[PDB]
């Protein structure tokens, strides 16, 4: 079937279709709303646009999952998943220990961070084992643009 473009609403007709998450793109419609360069590798979107990394970062930042503050682009985080943390703020909501590079903890759904002892006392989450710190940049890291063709039977 013919998709309809996430930037124009038009039937994408080209060969070589974009798809960012279950949305699909002109490869001309997909570009960064400030620089107006193609995303060719990673699409970063926020409410109606798209942006380049640079252009992303320039604009916005980015809210702690915990205690949804501003982290200062010029602080290193934690991450669970897609979820972002003040490293003082990557703790266990049940004992307040803040976790440590390698310690064994749940994520559950929402974000909420447990650490292993006091989740499975308690008891769902998922298991991870805590990630280093990451640079402000290396922390959100866009959508992938994938490349799909029309190809029969049609
Ligand atoms: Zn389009
Ligand atoms: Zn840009
Ligand atoms: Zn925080
Ligand atoms: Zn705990």
């Amino acid at each position: 079937q013919i998709p309809q473009c996430a930037g124009c609403n038009q039937h994408i007709l080209d060969k070589f279709i974009l798809k960012v998450l279950d949305r699909h793109w002109h490869s001309s419609c997909l570009k960064c709303a400030d620089c107006q360069m193609q995303l060719a590798d990673r699409c970063f979107s926020r409410a109606g646009s798209v942006y380049c990394k640079e252009d992303f970062f320039k604009r916005f930042g980015t809210k702690c999952t915990a205690c949804q503050q501003g982290i200062p682009p010029t602080q290193v985080v934690r991450k669970a998943q897609d979820f972002v943390y003040h490293l003082h703020c990557f703790a266990c909501i049940i004992c307040n220990r803040q976790l440590a590079t390698g310690d064994e903890f749940y994520l559950m759904e929402d974000g909420r961070l447990v650490c292993k002892e006091d989740y499975e006392t308690a008891k769902g989450g998922t298991p991870l084992v805590a990630g280093s710190p990451i640079r402000h940049e290396n922390a959100v890291q866009g959508s992938a643009v994938e490349v799909q063709t029309y190809q029969p039977p049609w």
